[PDB]
DNA sequence: GGATGTATATATCTGACACGTGCCTGGAGACTAGGAAGTAATCCCCTTGGCGGTTAAAACGCGGGGGACAGCGCGTACGTGCGTTTAAGCGGTTGCTAGAGCTGTCTACGACCAATTGAGCGGCCTCGGCACCGGGATTCTCCAGGGCGGC
């Protein structure tokens, strides 16, 4: 079963894959956003925001 | 009526601005070579999120006593002040020598380049020593026969 993305997904999939550190860090302060090991991040968007 | 306080004017001292000059060091223009940026390939280490099992370290609680800290006494050693001494600080002599600066000459020593080759790095074969397996020598436990006692 394939199913499309949510919106917050969308967008958290296009700030790790266009890599976007002020824009992911941007939100309560962020929190060191490691973009180390990028499909993992996107597995992680894939999965759930 | 005489001398004192105060205001304005003039000469002199002093830091700063501009003018002048040398010179030498930085800038402009041109040329060239190589340092570094970029590209592709290969291979190994690091990242993130998990699982499993061992186990020794970490954590928690509790009793107790050793040590940190406070207080007090005391005596000594350091602060304080004064009078006396002494040596630092300044100015000075008198010559000679060391050293910075500048100029000049020259020569041995180090940069540079080409050819060469032999010392450093990797792998391969062998020995020294440690270890695995087979055989001989030495000592320990055991089963059976002979003799004696009882009904």
């Amino acid at each position: 079963l394939r199913v499309e993305l949510s919106d917050v997904q969308t967008e958290y999939y296009k700030n790790i894959l266009t890599k976007n550190y002020s824009a992911l860090t941007a939100g309560a302060k962020g929190g060191h956003f490691s973009l180390l090991n990028i499909m993992n991040e996107l597995k992680k968007a894939s999965n759930h925001p």
